[PDB]
């Protein structure tokens, strides 16, 4: 698939941009939001619903999909835009913030030539996770008996996460990307 | 006007592909292409063939139009992408935009900037180069034509009229940034 890609600008006026901006401003109301824009790629997207129709079937009850931050430098942009998250420099998965304070570090959404900070707003499917160490490349299996079945996601604490690090493709869509700075 | 946009990867089978990439490595074989890409912004297109339509107006014979390159930095290409070249005053100075008739002079490390994976981006621009005259790096806004008429100034400078390779535009909607050209050393 070719994965191609509109960028559509939100109006301060739509319910989605407030939606938006209220999430990021519960920790980074210091900074000023340029523009939140959201990304309509249907192949990716179409992957990543498939895939959480897979993990809605295997997981019961759990409440697979959480919206979490994500901070990149500029140049990944475009090519986050396109290809999701998929086979990745993150932190061999990629780290996701429940708080967009984390995202907004210099140290992951380097500010440009410009001084723009980008921290995308990501439907991953969190699933269900354990806690994780930051020398896995894969996830820890379930049960020993079955390594078939590993965890969807890793997190730094169980019952109060933070992060979490996703590592299989299309288990991100990066939904809404805000263009800001300090 | 909002002025979304949308970007489409050519395939390498692509008539348009195989003409871009083929004006790209008259200069720039050396380099490998990665992807090229379109820009789809119907808005900044309306915008940018209405200033076409008035010009092509206005300099009878002329062939305003113009199809030359401009390398940017990763940061850039999400804004050139959503308002081309329009409106610190950060290009090769001055309140104008360099383009260069040979992609090798976009390809210096110093436009097309390597981000942190290495990748360069240089775009191939419709440009309304239109009717130009020679340049001095200090422009704010094209010399008039006429000193009887200061009213109509060029429409774009040059570094050689009669065998230019660069080109510096000073006006809103006068470049659509078409093709996007993504490659790496
Ligand atoms: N790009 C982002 O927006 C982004 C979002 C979230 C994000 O999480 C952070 C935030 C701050 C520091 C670190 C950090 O390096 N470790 C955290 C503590 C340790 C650890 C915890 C959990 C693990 F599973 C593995 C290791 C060591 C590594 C990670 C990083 C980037
Ligand atoms: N972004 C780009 O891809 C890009 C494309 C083309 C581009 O042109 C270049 C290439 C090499 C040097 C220079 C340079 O600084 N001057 C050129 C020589 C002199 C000059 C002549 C005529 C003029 F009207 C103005 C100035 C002095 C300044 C500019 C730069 C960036």
């Amino acid at each position: 698939k070719q994965q191609n890609f509109c960028v559509v600008e939100l109006l301060p006026s739509d319910p989605e941009y407030n939606t938006v901006a209220s999430k990021f401003n519960q920790t980074c109301s210091h900074f000023r939001i340029e523009k939140i824009e959201r990304i309509q790629n249907p192949d990716l997207w179409n992957s990543y619903q498939a895939k959480k129709k897979t993990m809605d079937a295997k997981n019961g009850q759990t409440m697979n999909e959480k919206q979490l931050f994500h901070g990149t430098d500029a140049g990944s942009v475009p090519h986050v835009n396109r290809n999701g998250f998929n086979r990745s420099k993150n932190a061999k998965g990629t780290y996701f913030a429940v708080n967009a304070n984390y995202s907004a570090n210099d140290t992951y959404s380097r500010p440009d030539a410009n001084g723009r900070k980008h921290v995308y707003y990501v439907r991953v499917l969190t699933g269900i996770y354990t806690h994780g160490n930051h020398s896995l490349i894969v996830p820890p299996s379930k049960n020993p008996q079955n390594p078939t079945d590993l965890y969807d996601t890793v997190t730094d604490n169980v019952h109060h996460p933070s992060l979490f690090v996703a590592f299989y493709d299309y288990q991100a869509y990066p939904e809404y990307l805000i263009t800001f700075r300090k």
